[PDB]
DNA sequence: GATAGCGCTATC
DNA sequence: TGATAGCGCTATC
């Protein structure tokens, strides 16, 4: 994350729906706002949350009487995306995990926060010929909110990872907010190699495999793109090796493959996956963040998390628009 | 709950 | 196209 001294969101209160690791917290808190509620049902995520914020989230949002949710100004939600990702069986709203948005909508209908800040994957924008986004747009518009959205790739915001997400910022119609804008991109100056941990601490993750077919030669110049170097096995998800001179490929949560969830990188002659701390770093988490003890749950956790640095810029601009109340 | 082999889609 | 990527899917222990 980056330091932000101009704390635009200082007096505001927000809720962290679908908490996960708490990325949305970190993001908004660095901007001065305060978290009044958090919700997350996964047993392991709750533990990491508690270990890092001292609060244990409420359970199954589905059976939470919305009226119980504390008065808030910003509603943050990085709702589930198995149902819309280009990586699955795109069952959209027909999937048991694709209707959470409607849960957001009922919390919004009742509580009416000034801002709704949501996040999901790039394909949510194209899914079902854009009908899902349309349902989300029209549902939001019907509850008296403006709907702003754009696909932003993290590598354009200081983090060496190709995580293309769609961010939807919604403002209550009252506040005539007509000057919101998404952070302007900027040149990448940090690559995977800059975040790697010292070899000594990584040893146990090296994976020498005989089917390591090297398909491309290492690069001399750093590039803001994923340079694939090798393939292992048939080269499916998890069995592709990239150069530490490019940018990390999207980290995933249920991913498989020998280099499961993080992908595999060629670090100093050796082929290995990423340590949980390097995922934290590749996601923009501060090194002070306590990662969960179970490496498998840590990777799952960072896999469906969010790139803080990006949310920081957006939260900042969300704050600016709200604070422009001239006479 | 932890592991890994798979097999599909979107995008230009 | 032809090659790459993907907050994934699911069987086995
Ligand atoms: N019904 C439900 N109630 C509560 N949490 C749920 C849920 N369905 C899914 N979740 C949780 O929703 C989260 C989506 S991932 C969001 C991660 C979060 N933005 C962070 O930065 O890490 C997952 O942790 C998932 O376990």
């Amino acid at each position: 994350m980056i330091e932000i001294k101009d704390k635009q969101l200082t007096g505001l209160r927000f809720i962290d729906l679908f908490a996960g690791l708490g990325g949305f917290r970190l993001a908004l808190e660095s901007c001065g706002a305060e978290c009044v509620y958090s919700n997350e049902w996964d047993k392991y995520a709750q533990e990491v949350y508690e270990m890092n914020f001292g609060e244990k989230p409420e359970g199954d949002i589905t059976q939470v009487n919305e009226k119980t949710i504390p008065d808030h100004d910003i509603l943050c939600a990085g709702f589930p995306c198995q149902a819309f990702s280009i990586s699955g069986k795109q069952k959209g709203f027909e999937d048991s995990r694709g209707t959470l948005f409607f849960d957001i909508a009922r919390i919004v209908r009742e509580k009416k926060p000034k801002v709704v800040f949501m996040e999901n994957v790039k394909n949510f924008a194209s899914h079902d010929n854009g009908n899902t986004l349309e349902v989300v747009k029209n549902t939001m518009n019907e509850l008296d909110y403006s709907f702003h959205a754009k696909v932003l790739n993290a590598l354009d915001y200081g983090i060496p990872q190709k995580r293309e997400r769609i961010y939807m910022i919604c403002f209550r119609n009252d506040l005539n907010i007509q000057n919101f804008q998404f952070p302007k991109p900027f040149e990448l100056n940090t690559f995977v190699k800059d975040l790697l941990l010292p070899d000594s601490e990584v040893e146990h993750l090296v994976i020498d495999r005989k089917d390591l077919v090297m398909t491309n030669q290492e690069i001399e110049q750093t590039t803001p793109k994923t340079v694939r170097l090798g393939i292992v096995g048939k080269g499916g998800q998890g069995e592709r090796i990239y150069s530490t001179r490019g940018i990390a490929i999207t980290l995933s949560a249920y991913g498989g493959g020998i280099f499961a969830k993080t992908g595999g990188y060629l670090v100093n002659g050796k082929t290995r996956k990423l340590h949980p701390r390097e995922c934290a770093r590749v996601m923009g988490y501060p090194d002070s963040y306590k990662v969960h003890p179970s490496t498998s749950q840590a990777y799952k956790q960072f896999g469906n998390s969010v790139v803080i640095n990006v949310l920081q810029y957006i939260a900042y601009n969300i704050g600016s628009s709200l604070n422009f109340k001239p006479y």
